[PDB]
């Protein structure tokens, strides 16, 4: 049983690790967007 | 002790399962954003 | 052993948190986007 646990701790340990490396991902493309609509106001208006 | 441990995985698995459902749903509109700044970009620039 | 799961499922769990936190301010951020390039089209087009 503390078998059973110790690898569902592991399986969730590594989706952890993914969602965190999804979320860096998702930052970094937010900031792109920021950086679009400031170039689009300046370069315009 | 042990149903103590897993009713804890659980509670943990279930809310990793809503942060995987709003991750998607993040991802969705951050495309729709680069759409409308791609749009915005080419349809007056 | 037990503490050690126990242990195990504490860093989770702050991990958890911590990524709930993160998914908080990337929604509100993404908002503020949309807002810029909802302005941007009214304002110019
Ligand atoms: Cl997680
Ligand atoms: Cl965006």
């Amino acid at each position: 049983r503390m078998k059973q646990i110790e690898d569902k701790i592991e399986e969730i340990e590594s989706k952890q690790k993914k969602i965190e490396n999804e979320i860096a991902r998702i930052k970094k493309l937010l900031q792109l967007t920021v950086w679009g609509i400031k170039q689009l106001r300046a370069r315009i208006l």
